[PDB]
């Protein structure tokens, strides 16, 4: 749903920042969109033809950057407007790129790992003269890993000699950074420090509740449980447990690993997963699926905080009904950036030849969200408007001021 | 146009305190590469001007050429290729990897609407991206150019060559610029009296001063120099002058200024004659708008017994030998103002690791390298037994000669 | 000398791993092997002609890394070998680099320095296209210097332009770094401490023999007597000096710099040379020859740890003998990659296009050589191995890891 949720948020930032309507066209116009034809031999010899793709949104603020999906669906719509949100994104939190995103139409479940690197090096083959270490950075995303970028970067290397930066998410041994799993999960920690500061207040005084325990929701509550916070509630599609003194979550993170279920943890309650959202808690964080929060249990949160680590938790509706329970939204577009952030650190130890070690990595994630709160808070000033409007009005300037500043003659 | 006749003794004095060979001095005279090409553009009503774009890269021994591009209707080879032979030295004064160019356009930007700037700045790039590049020649602003000129160029060269922040210096913070640019000049000025006033164990409160000017490099050196304990007691803008003999409040004067106050009016002092500000009783004067400004008539009549060169040229030779036998010490333009080239080289490194700097980092790094500079300074001047001023032009004459002969004449 | 011990070493680190024989059969394969022309006219006019090489051994964990020797023996199997050496040794340390080694077939002797110049000049017109900044970065060796580097980098620029990272060993007005002199013995002196902190001793606790006194020796001492450790004694090729109590090293680092012999000394007892292995401390450092500890003197070695600060010093019968007796024997592999480790920084700054200070340099020294210690620590007690084997296979296993992470389709 990604589609309509950016789309109506492009729409509210540009009428709130009044862009000239041309302008406004030509940064709706992807500076470039690819397909090319990826054809392989099967393990038996036999051949399979499919159609690869980049959409390449913009580069007015630097290279381009976005994931590669091998999934069978492929609607040039939802990829325009991913490639589009990421150039919104990187601009949010002012790290020098533009976005992108691409793909090949397939499904990698009916493919072997030979065949799925054989498929790998020939798109690579087929757009390495497109991509570049300064012009389109890909990624992993649905249906790839970081063994895809290897195989990326292996291929890439023999057309351009050896180029460890034009794929971030690459495998530690071949220069991956430290920290890149966790990333996501603490940066939506520190970007709720930062918040909290605002009411001076920290995370030691919350209690907080958890929808998804998967790469989001473990490092969240692990970063929360570290800092002092009580998780008194953590869901999954599965089971979920409560418990009001707050979950040891480094306990919790053991079961898990032992391959044990939320609901028979012993640190805590067993309760219904659809009783989450209106949990009684000071923070709520979605970190499982979208649209979750819609006008039928908005009015029903309990939480005065809603940190949304999910893409598009909220929906027009429910931003509204919590917006006038007094309820702070801190939006997708800033609070789950930790990702993009770190893998553009990733690049920057590659650009530097030489890696950082992980208290560095934190570090300057830390600074970047903090610095990238404050200057979303500036914009709420200015603007008098929410924290999501804030946040899109300051991406979206942001790669206006650049198109403008680069200007239009040949 | 003083820069033709200053750079040519300078050189000549410091290549004979060196002794260097003969045939070594021809070499290092003449420039690496001079570049002339026509530059034509249709105008906003379709009609045709035809300019000549211009490129010197004078030496690359140390690095790849750096200098300004300007867009300014005289354009004298002889004083082009002596702007980018001192930039040559100058960069090696302190130690930043680059060797020295200067370019430009023979035009009036006052002619050019906005959009002919643009087209003219764009096929200025199409004719010399093949002779620039972030390791080979990385232009800056000079007169009649400035940060929206880097970022075309910027934005045509990347067509030929890709993405490249650190082919221009000089560009807006959105574009890979770098903090701390504005203030670089003046609080180098700073950091480099700091460095010279510690040789004689005195700071930048034991002292009172003049400045002369409020331009870009007057008000933030005066900054710098106020919010140190140093007493400022004149200031000279190009229309006014003020006075006080305990001091003027500079961040006051600097809000008057802002809110579009002549200096004259400043309530904090009392107005002067700015054709006096050279003669007032200081410790230190500052000349930091104007060069050519001290001559055979005032030098005698100057009273400070230190003149910071924060402007390029202000000192004639005449008023250099009368103002030494005196006991003044001048601390020479060519590192005195070194600042801005060197936070441009900072920019230069930021955009090649693809990560900004803060500003506090920035400073610390400027700090570094102006101290540094002073110290080498200081040592030629004690193995050379002359002045700070050949202090400088020998230790950046001896870093290009040493990277020449390291580099060798074999084909 | 080095063929043999490498080979060996190779052997018995592959079983530990149980590497497939054919990636075996691969990784013994170089990448490349390379011989051109190289002829110059002589200052009076007429010709003589050389031939240049160059073996590239291994590039998947970045580029290859190695000397240039101006030498008339070119031996290609000790060549292979020594490029093969550079390869493991690289991973050992987690530098990111692969192993070469070249030379031209001449006596530098023979040549005057126009004619050494026109030399390097043409020999780099014939390999600049096989070499670069992210292919292969050549270094001195035998028979070159830092002047020759100079060489290399004018000619190769005017290909490629300015390239300041193409070779290392530059000198520092032209991009050469800080810390070269000091960085083997200083390297040697960091790993020492990282050992002894196992025990939970310090330098200050040992007494030292140190056989050799060149570069290595020397700085090995001097950092030796700065952290407390009492030298006892001290050998070079003419003679040695003792002192129970400890040697002044300053005092005697200046009575060398005097052009004064060994055993001429004031603060210590002349003792015979061939008496230092088996003198009796707790820590022998041999830093002259190799093969110095053979079955004849192992059984007499009255030091309980051995660090192999020069190439080769104990043959594999003395590493039995001494394993018996408790010697515990920290490997040359590591324990000398001071060097190399500083001449990786030196890429990493020219890279950054920005010079480090001495400070920073000895700070990121001892980072990389106290890490790669913990790494082979933690090897050995995997394979429940010696630290030379723990150090092998160390460096094996991350070539191994990062070839079969590129994969092998085309
Ligand atoms: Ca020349
Ligand atoms: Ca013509
Ligand atoms: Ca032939
Ligand atoms: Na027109
Ligand atoms: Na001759």
């Amino acid at each position: 749903n990604a589609l309509v949720a950016t789309n109506r948020n492009f729409q509210r930032a540009s009428r709130i920042l009044g862009l000239d309507s041309k302008l406004e066209k030509s940064l709706l116009i992807p500076y470039r969109e690819i397909k090319v034809e990826c054809t392989i031999p099967k393990d038996d010899g036999s051949l399979v033809s499919y159609v690869g793709f980049r959409i390449q949104h913009d580069n007015a603020r630097g290279p381009m950057k976005g994931g590669i999906r091998y999934h069978p669906e492929v609607d040039p719509d939802e990829v325009n407007a991913l490639a589009q949100l990421m150039t919104w994104k990187t601009a949010v939190v002012d790290i020098p790129y533009g976005g992108a995103k691409g793909g090949i139409g397939c499904n990698p479940k009916d493919l072997s790992i030979s065949e799925l690197e054989r498929l790998t090096r020939v798109f690579t083959q087929k757009i390495h003269d497109l991509i570049g270490i300064h012009r389109d950075v890909p990624a992993p995303d649905m249906g790839t890993n970081s063994q895809t970028m290897a195989w990326i970067l292996d291929e890439y290397s023999k057309f351009h000699g050896h180029s460890p930066a034009v794929v971030t998410g690459k495998p530690i041994d071949l220069g991956g950074s430290l920290g890149r799993e966790a990333a996501t999960g603490l940066g939506v920690v520190f970007a709720t420090e930062a918040l909290f500061a605002e009411y001076g207040k920290s995370i030691s005084d919350m209690t907080f509740a958890i929808q998804g325990f998967g790469n989001v929701g473990t490092w969240a509550a692990k970063a929360i449980f570290e800092r002092g916070g009580k998780v008194v509630a953590v869901s999954d599609i599965n089971g979920a447990i409560s418990n009001p003194n707050g979950i040891d979550i480094a306990a919790l993170l053991k079961h898990k690993a032992g391959n044990g279920s939320l609901k028979d943890f012993s640190g805590g309650d067993a309760m219904n997963p659809n009783d989450l959202l209106v949990h009684d808690c000071d923070v709520l964080i979605p970190c499982a699926l979208g649209g979750v929060l819609n006008k039928e249990n908005a009015n029903d949160v309990k939480a005065k905080f809603i940190i949304e680590a999910a893409n598009h938790p909220t929906d027009p509706d429910a931003d509204e009904i919590l917006s006038k329970k007094g309820v702070i939204i801190l939006p997708d577009v800033y609070a789950n950036a930790g990702g993009v952030t770190v893998s553009y650190f990733e690049w920057v130890q590659n650009i530097q030849g030489f890696m950082w070690d992980e208290e560095k990595v934190n570090q300057e994630l830390k600074r970047y969200m903090t610095k990238a709160f404050n200057d979303i808070k500036a914009n709420c000033k200015t603007h008098n408007c929410d924290l999501r409007m804030g946040a899109f009005t300051l991406g979206l300037n942001r790669v206006a001021r650049a198109t403008l500043l680069r200007g239009w003659e040949a």
